[PDB]
């Protein structure tokens, strides 16, 4: 029946995306209610090198905004919040939704809303990685794309971007104007630690392949839990508290977790030439959950 | 990294409803006072072959349950249209948005609603295969599903899901009730043919690995276009009509588009176990127009 990245609909938040300029940085912002928020670097007036943003903000002059959509409106307030910026302006968004904060941990998905210009133009989704980063796909114009995620009809907004490190690893922030990871919103080299791919991902991404008639890697062996999370401190791999969120999915594919854990130990060696879903590698980007609800609904 | 997107789905979402008729539940598309769904769900059993027009004769519209959240359609006429049923509701729909009706062709992107029971449920990019199928991800209550893809402001409706091959394809039609590939809506066993890959989508795939510094899989051999085209004949591959298509890339990456070719021939008996972009064979999803919009934008 197949597996794909999928992304959640975007109808909630399409409509509260605007267009934020100061100078000569353009870059997306989030229009809730009367406020607009949007990376504070679009105050800067030289991105080259590292800003003094008390500096910028010092010199800052609320006529310079110009916040649009399709509607222009004018910006009555300014201030800092973390790396963001908030922006009050003389029009309630009169599509605001029903929402909530909240910060992504590790091995967690959401869906990003990438815009250009205040335009949305395409939604896909992430799965955040263990040093506070995602790979997503951010080119130029891309500051101020909103990350999202729904769970039982409340609307979450959860990532803002911001900038991309050199190792290509793009950094955000939520929607407090805390960065994801402790990065600097600041153009110099910053080092990203080692991905710790998530174990629980990677189980139920085989599972998943389990359940589409994928068989090859699975063999007459089972690894004990005990003995698999010793090798997954050492290869950089999270730890499994239990298996007890495979309960469902090995009734169903009649396959141990225990069989999949040794099934990972091998598989990281390389799949010697097949294919795993057309991978050519362990995914650690599905959850549990979203496995379970692409596959049963 | 190059990643599968979609167009969003504002347009869309407030159109898909919920359609029932005796034990089948799945989706329909709400355009004005017409709902489109899949014809089977007037079927009685979909585990035998269906006669169509001896259910149209036996179709009592009391029966149908059209819905959107709390507004309950009443349906008043029904009639097929192809492999689709065309309903008439008591009600039009007041978020239609302006929309036109396309075909999609062998090596097109479009992207998928995924909607459940009526309820929209996720979002994701696709690509059409040459036999008229895609590779998705559809279950039990998501036929009616819409295929959609907006150009230069113009919305079009382009695919609505009716089964699953046994190869795992995905099958569909468009909006006026022709079936992609031509498949039949029967619950018959039915084959894919040979799928032949799209070549332009492979070079585009290749070229997205180079920006991405991946470029183990370049030597300096080349390959030309009218040879290459002579291996594709026989080995299931498109054969190419141009170089023009990928100046930007082969500019901006310093490989010109033959060199690509070579690494295609060589590539399809296998990777030897090294991987491109996270795949672990040559991946055709990706249109040269894909690829350069999401590498650079504008
Ligand atoms: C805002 N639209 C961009 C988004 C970038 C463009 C490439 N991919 C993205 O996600 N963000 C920036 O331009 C930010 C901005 C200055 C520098 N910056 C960067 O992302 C740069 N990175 C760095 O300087 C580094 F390495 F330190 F992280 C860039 C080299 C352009 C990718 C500020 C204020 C951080
Ligand atoms: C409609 N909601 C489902 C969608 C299916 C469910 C699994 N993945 C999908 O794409 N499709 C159907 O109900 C259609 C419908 C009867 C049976 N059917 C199938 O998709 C079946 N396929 C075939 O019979 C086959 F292989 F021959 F094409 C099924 C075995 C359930 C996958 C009718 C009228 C074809």
């Amino acid at each position: 029946s197949g597996l794909r990245k999928m992304a959640q609909p975007s109808g909630l938040v399409e409509p509260c995306i605007v267009r934020v300029s100061y100078g000569n940085n353009v870059l997306n912002g989030l229009w809730l209610g009367d406020e607009v928020i949007c990376p504070r670097h679009v105050i800067a007036s030289d991105t080259t090198r590292v800003i003094n943003y008390e500096n910028e903000m010092s010199s800052v002059r609320l006529h310079n905004f110009s916040v649009s959509k399709n509607v222009f409106l004018g910006v009555v307030s300014a201030k800092y919040k973390g790396v963001n910026l908030v922006l009050k302006v003389n029009q309630v968004n009169p599509n605001t939704p029903e929402h909530k904060f909240k910060s992504i941990k590790a091995g967690e998905s959401f869906n990003i809303l990438a815009c250009y210009e205040g335009c949305p133009g395409s939604v896909y989704g992430v799965n955040m990685r263990s040093q506070g980063t995602i790979k997503g796909s951010f080119i130029a114009g891309t500051c101020g794309s909103v990350g999202y995620v729904s769970e039982n009809a409340t609307l979450y907004f959860v990532y803002m971007h911001h900038l991309e490190l050199g190792n290509g690893s793009h950094v955000g922030s939520n929607l407090e104007g805390e960065m994801y990871g402790g990065y600097e919103d600041q153009p110099s080299m910053q080092l990203e630690g080692t991905n710790v791919m998530s174990s629980d991902n990677v189980v139920a991404f085989l599972y998943a392949a389990l359940i589409n008639g994928e068989r090859w890697f699975v063999t007459n062996t089972s690894m004990s839990l005990e003995s698999y999370n010793t090798w997954a401190k050492t290869n950089s791999f999270t730890e499994l508290s239990s298996t007890d969120a495979f309960s469902m999915l090995a009734a169903k594919t009649g396959q141990s977790v225990e069989k999949l854990l040794d099934s990972i130990v091998r598989l990281n060696k390389g799949f010697g030439g097949r294919t795993i879903l057309s991978y050519g590698s362990l995914c650690d980007e599905f959850t549990p959950t979203e496995v379970i609800r692409q596959m049963y609904g």
